[PDB]
C-alpha cells in the first residue's frame, strides 16, 4: 500500500 495520487493498494501486500 502506498500513499499515491490516487493511492495504490495490492490487497494486504503493498
Amino acid at each position: 500500500c502506498t500513499a499515491s495520487i490516487p493511492p495504490i493498494c495490492h490487497x494486504r501486500w503493498r
